């Protein structure tokens, strides 16, 4: 099974591993987690999480041939599992000076959910790529601006946490991977660009 490829000691997650636009599996609702994790599930969520970090690591994306990410969900990989994994890093000063913190997210969140939301929506003013999606896709992506998640990390710990900005986004697009549903699924129809008063749009 796709799983046992994974969880391989030796194995680094790059694009091969990530199925495509048409794969039933992306379609599905994914299957919640139990705990205690099984050995395979845990190491699934690391080598997410590690793919993350060679995504976004100049040398290992160039040796790997991959693709920068800030999420992936086991969906993605073939694996109809409510595991996600979130890395979404801080930019430097103007300056060149890290940033006090490395990342304003950093997870892997197993069974995540929405559990509230605001009722203003908001939408990357850039749009939205996919790992899974070898398309040019214009247009905004409306979201919830604001959530409220629960998840529970790989101890089997629950969280409840709120996320604003470009955090809100990322767990949010992740979250509909575990669902079936696909960036797209929430472009206008008619057209791509279209602004519903009040749109929060993120630069
Ligand atoms: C807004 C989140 C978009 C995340 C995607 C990667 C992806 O497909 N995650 O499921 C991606 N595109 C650019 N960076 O990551
Ligand atoms: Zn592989
Ligand atoms: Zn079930
Ligand atoms: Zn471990
Ligand atoms: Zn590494
Ligand atoms: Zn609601
Ligand atoms: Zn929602
Ligand atoms: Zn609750
Ligand atoms: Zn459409």
């Amino acid at each position: 099974a796709a799983i046992d490829k994974l969880v391989k000691a030796s194995h680094l997650i790059d694009m091969n591993d990530i199925i495509r636009e048409g794969n039933p599996t992306l379609r599905k609702v994914a299957e919640e987690v139990t705990f205690p994790l099984s050995e395979k599930e845990e190491i699934l969520g690391e080598k997410m999480m590690q793919f993350l970090k060679h995504s976004q690591d100049p040398i290992m994306a160039e040796k790997l041939g991959l693709r920068g990410g800030v999420g992936l969900a086991a969906p993605q990989l073939d694996i109809s599992k409510r595991i996600i994994a979130v890395l979404v890093p801080n930019v430097e000063d103007a300056q060149g000076n890290p940033p006090k913190e490395a990342y304003s997210l950093q997870e892997v969140m197993y069974n995540p959910k929405v559990v509230s939301h605001s009722v203003q929506d908001a939408a990357l003013s850039d749009g939205e790529g996919c790992l899974s999606v070898d398309r040019e896709v214009p247009g905004y992506v409306v979201r919830h601006a604001r959530v409220t998640i629960e998840y529970f990390d790989k101890t089997g710990e629950k969280h409840r946490l709120k996320l604003k900005g470009y955090n809100s986004i990322v767990v949010q697009h992740e979250i509909d991977h575990i669902d079936g549903i696909m960036f797209y699924d929430r472009i206008n129809e008619k057209n791509p660009f279209a602004v519903k008063e009040g749109l929060l749009i993120l630069e």
